[PDB]
């Protein structure tokens, strides 16, 4: 049966995920909206010609019977107060990253949650459904490199907008990278280091470091190497390697346009948009939620506790980031609910 | 509203597209099924949960005034058949290739279509939808090489079932590099030559000869070699590099998996399924059939004359394998029915 | 024993050979040269830093009993006459390929070569010292991918001199296939065919056909599939491809240089000459000639023998030229001198 | 005119640059040797057909007149005391690295050799004259991609004799990226970090630590990240990336061996071993080193300042070892005489 979907806040992303719903997954129909710019709202239903009722905020919206699942696709920092309200009602919720921008209110959420009959919650941690990390994840499972000892990766991006702040560069950027080793690795966070090599010429940001240097490490004692470079210009590209006992796997170049050669060189194409680099993950994150509810069963996806893992360490990078100091990370145990 | 969809031949690849239909893409409903083989009909109803009818055969079916369109995906000699029964409606019709297994059949369909107000066929060839192959012809159509000169291409397979015969290395295999080169170099065919080398001792098969080299001209001038290997072992792979007066083209190595380093060895998997190979091609492909269906326009995939030119050039294929002599191709114009 | 060498023809392959005598290559020293064009001779002379006699023709060079050896590095055309005059000299004889331009010719230096007590000349097929070429053969004969098949090679070049003429595209370009691939193989060909696909609008050559197709047959049924293509443009590259009954081996891409990411492309030099995709085998080729002619023994590489044996082939392969037709081969068996 | 060569220490390495002087490259002859094993320089001069002098000591071979360069291959720890030696002499001096086991000891050779007319030492550094490596750099000094702001760089090796300590990860291994990182980025260190991941269960040697992570930072704030892991199994892979403000730079795929396709993978072999992996590096390297001698000027590779610059960030490096604590070095800018 279909399942019948909210969205509120109705901007980029928001329209992105409209438009997968209404246009290329399956079982789904957006049937109501909210944006506190109300006609952002009202063009969003009319550009995916929707069958949907605008309602002037979040509240209005949830209090709509028809309504299965909602995406909250808002301003990060507004994302624990929606997703919270959203608790009191029976309704299954997706909500994209960040679970809550402070570790506090993260958790606010799982807490909450915990009260519940059924976890419901879905974060938008999209790597985790990205098929050639999933394969790279499932090679080393078999255990052919044997242990992890490190993990080096690279998360660049061509430029910035004039808003983008050296907070984000955590927040918006190397939180991919802060959820996805975690589950690559089967393993927990112990400590965190934001370290800032020379400056770009190529950053027009005030206060904004870049490139930054995270070090990662865990329990086990797997060292995670990451270079945030968001103003790198050649394009947008996610490196991925792991350095085992006996061996190592890393990530193929991404990309299927053909190989040329013209002009004295070899050459393939690099991806500028990070929105076509993970447009399958996407696809596939968002239909299994879907496909989930449909089921009325729990989410399989990174759940509140994903979240709640992200903001701590997340938070804890944005403390390094002031001295450049490790910052120790112990999150408690996965409660039960969660596993 | 919802493409109502009919499928004639319910086997592996009629249950493979209801499975795209009912669970993968949007926009579409299997509300009718036939196959010589009731049970298997009756199978693909319980199997992928359909409110559907089961139809004695195709013609009663047919007769169904809720299905706009139909898939034909029975046995290749049953194609024919059906597609004439189909176009004494109004509905679509999605044929999987080949449209006909016979020139004449081929003919006896776009003359028959031809009568009508518009185009209704769409035929099966998936690889001018298959990103890596799209993304080469676009390439080659920016004009960054220059004009085409050779094609040289290779169809990869690792083994084959006991009913695969010689032919069958042109109308199974070749048959997709023959509608895919045209439509590449928008160029249409002149000759086709197929010569055998050494006979390969992997060969199992009563008359089947392995390697085959079939070499295509076209008006243009440019020249096709294809290498057709069925018995190769080592995995299922399609190549295909374009030779430009400025410089070449050549797809990428297909596949998401991880780079291995281990054993003194670097490594990458290679698919040993072409269904595997396919998938994507074929959720695109149909999907935009259904589309087209949804608009009530006509689909803008394959067409009945490009199946016709395809099995004109199977048929001189076919020719040539007696005695590895070149035959000659003439292809009439495009009626404007087809442009 | 250093060994005085001689140089005939001193333009780019000769001042090539002369570097490496001179600079990189042990127990030889250029003491003569000889060019048509003077002003080459001298240049070379020069820019080598050589204390050699400038010689007004070959004729005289020959006549300087203080020379050991020579090298023959003129136009193609150029040296049927000059190993014939050498061999009437006891000097040995390092020969550029081809022997020579046509079948008579090779013959007649063969027919010459034979009535001398020992053998003197090596031809300059440096494919067989290539490392990597080398390499391919030796993973094909231990067994791995079973008996060769078929064999794709491409023989690419950016653009010829204006002296390049049609025929060269055999004598100068192919002839290395030629040679190359029964030494690959161990096999002898059955026959060859030239055929022109779309002539290249980069052509700027009187009567050259570019690209041109070589299709070769072997006694064992191989078949060999050569790409000429000699106004490119985009590099020079020499792609070697061997299919079996059970696998696939490859050369790979020749390079030290770096990759790249820049302006949305990853990219990396593709060599633009001949002088430095071959350095290696043309060091090894010749120190191997010095290294014999310091012991007064005859050279071990290939020979004139090799050299007419090519011209077999290339004969017939400038005779279908001229119509696309295929011509039969059957050359004769090696003589004891030249076992 | 011949460049004589003494040889002080004939072991292995020794051993490999006799064969060098004597087999490999053009120019110079071995007229001498010694070794505290009188047998070993012996077996050296018999078995490399050496027409040299076995001299008891060091001293006693740099008196020998004739001698026009000195090659030191002994144990590290007596490469400064035959250096300091040498340096009484006129003679050249090619040393292996290090230049000595001791900043101190580097000091006081950078002392006395500035007390000379001209420079006379080489150290040998290898790495500074890889074809691949030095390409980066030259691309990098195009400008290309910007400044460099991080390095990233691998050091794998399959395996460690019994003998391996903990400092040879430093002294053996890293010393390696440690003289090339400020040649490459034409920069000074300002410190040394080593850090150590989970222990591989691959480790056998009492001591060492493996894997280990090396961070150095540069005058101009460029980062350097360099993986050592001894114990990789895989096989011997230098790797190398520059990430520029506008790019990046890398090394490419190294390896002349066929692409092996069969058994459901695509393959290619690895280097197994470091020997084979530098040996051109090695040849050119030894090639400059005679060629500078036999024009009477001084060397132009890595000088004795290099040998001080690499000792003293080996020690801050051992230093490292012992906590993992940042080290800061602060080396003198370099004396003109060493420019
Ligand atoms: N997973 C991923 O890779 C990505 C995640 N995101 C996340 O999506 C969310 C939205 O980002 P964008 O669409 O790019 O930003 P956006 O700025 O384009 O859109 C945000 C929309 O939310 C509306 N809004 C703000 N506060 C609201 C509230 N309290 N209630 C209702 N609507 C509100 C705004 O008016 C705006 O239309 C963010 O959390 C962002 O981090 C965005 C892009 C990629
Ligand atoms: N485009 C592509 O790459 C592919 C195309 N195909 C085409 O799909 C068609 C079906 O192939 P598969 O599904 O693999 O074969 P299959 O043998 O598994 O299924 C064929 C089905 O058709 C039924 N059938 C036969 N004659 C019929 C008739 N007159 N009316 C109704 N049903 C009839 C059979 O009982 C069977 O269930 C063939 O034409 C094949 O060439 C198949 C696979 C891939
Ligand atoms: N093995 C290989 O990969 C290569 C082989 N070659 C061969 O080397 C030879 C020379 O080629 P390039 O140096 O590239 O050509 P080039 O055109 O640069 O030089 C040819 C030289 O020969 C001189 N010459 C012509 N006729 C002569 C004669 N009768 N006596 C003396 N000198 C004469 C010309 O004046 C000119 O200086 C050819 O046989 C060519 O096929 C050339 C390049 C690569
Ligand atoms: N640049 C590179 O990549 C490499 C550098 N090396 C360096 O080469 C040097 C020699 O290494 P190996 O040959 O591997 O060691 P090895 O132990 O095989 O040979 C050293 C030789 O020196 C002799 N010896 C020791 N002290 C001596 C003294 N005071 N005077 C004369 N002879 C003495 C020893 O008896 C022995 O025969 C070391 O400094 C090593 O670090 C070695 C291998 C590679
Ligand atoms: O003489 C050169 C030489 O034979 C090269 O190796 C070949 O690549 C060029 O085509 C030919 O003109």
């Amino acid at each position: 049966m279909v399942v019948k979907v909210g969205v509120i806040g109705t901007g980029a992303m928001g329209r992105a995920h409209i438009d997968r719903l209404t246009n290329v997954l399956t079982g789904a129909e957006v049937v109501a909206v909210t944006d506190i710019d109300h006609e952002a709202a009202e063009a969003a239903v009319r550009d995916f010609h929707l069958n949907a009722k605008v309602y002037p905020d979040d509240t209005s919206l949830l209090q709509d019977p028809d309504i299965d699942a909602v995406f909250v696709v808002s301003f990060g920092g507004a994302h624990e107060a929606t997703v919270l309200k959203a608790l009191d009602t029976d309704k299954f919720i997706f909500t994209e990253k960040p679970l809550a921008t402070t570790l506090e209110g993260a958790k606010r959420i799982v807490d909450k949650e915990l009260t519940k009959s059924k976890k419901v919650i879905q974060v938008g941690f999209m790597r985790r459904y990205d098929q050639g990390i999933r394969a790279l994840k499932e090679k080393l499972d078999t255990g052919i490199i044997g242990a992890p000892l490190v993990v080096r990766a690279s998360h660049i991006n061509p430029n910035v907008a004039s808003n983008y702040s050296n907070e984000m560069a955590i927040t918006d950027t190397l939180i991919h990278e802060i959820d996805e080793m975690h589950w690559l690795l089967d393993d927990e966070y112990t400590s965190i280091q934001i370290t800032y090599p020379r400056q770009s010429a190529e950053v027009r940001n005030e206060g904004l470091h870049d490139p930054q240097l995270a070090t990662l490490t865990t329990k086990k004692g797997t060292v995670i190497q990451v270079l945030v470079h968001v103003t790198a210009q050649y394009g947008y590209e996610v490196k991925l390697e792991v350095i085992g006992e006996t061996g190592e796997l890393q990530l193929p170049n991404y990309g299927l346009g053909p190989i040329l050669r013209s002009n004295a060189n070899q050459q393939t194409a690099v991806e500028m948009s990070w929105i076509n680099r993970f447009i399958q993950a996407y696809n596939t994150e968002v239909q299994e939620f879907i496909d989930e509810v449909a089921k009325s069963e729990p989410p399989v996806g990174p759940s509140a506790w994903d979240g709640y893992i992200a903001a701590i360490t997340a938070a804890a990078a944005n403390r390094s980031q002031k001295d450049q100091e490790t910052v120790l990370i112990n999150v408690a145990g996965t409660p039960t609910f969660y596993q």
